[PDB]
């Protein structure tokens, strides 16, 4: 399922047991990816799916962009692959804190190509 990246700038989560993220930076544009899963025969690929809190289609997943397995020397933006793909955050991927006053999250995961 998806897992909380909060929008701290000291946040960093790791998805799947494969794949470390952070911040690119202090406004939190975009979150950043590098492959910690060791060694792949083939390279692998993954969608990071992102949910939206508000407007159309709740249900539906959107997508970042694609992550893969050779992404595991520096951290790297999501590779997009179509135009309709968001490169940063926007308020319809923020989630409101369980608790007042603490910070907002997106919501996000990886999805084996």
């Amino acid at each position: 399922g998806y897992t909380r990246f909060y929008r701290s700038p000291t946040a960093s989560v790791t998805l799947s047991g494969l794949v470390n993220v952070k911040w690119d930076n202090e406004q939190m544009t975009m979150p950043l990816f590098k492959w910690i899963g060791g060694e792949q025969a083939e390279e692998l690929h993954f969608c990071v799916h992102i949910a939206h809190s508000i407007g159309p289609k709740l249900n539906l997943a959107r997508t970042l962009g694609t992550v893969n397995s050779n992404m595991d020397q520096h951290w790297a933006q999501a590779h997009r692959h179509s135009g309709a793909t968001r490169r940063t955050i926007q308020d319809f991927h923020l989630f409101a804190n369980d608790i007042p006053n603490f910070p907002d999250y997106i919501k996000i995961k990886l999805v084996p190509k």
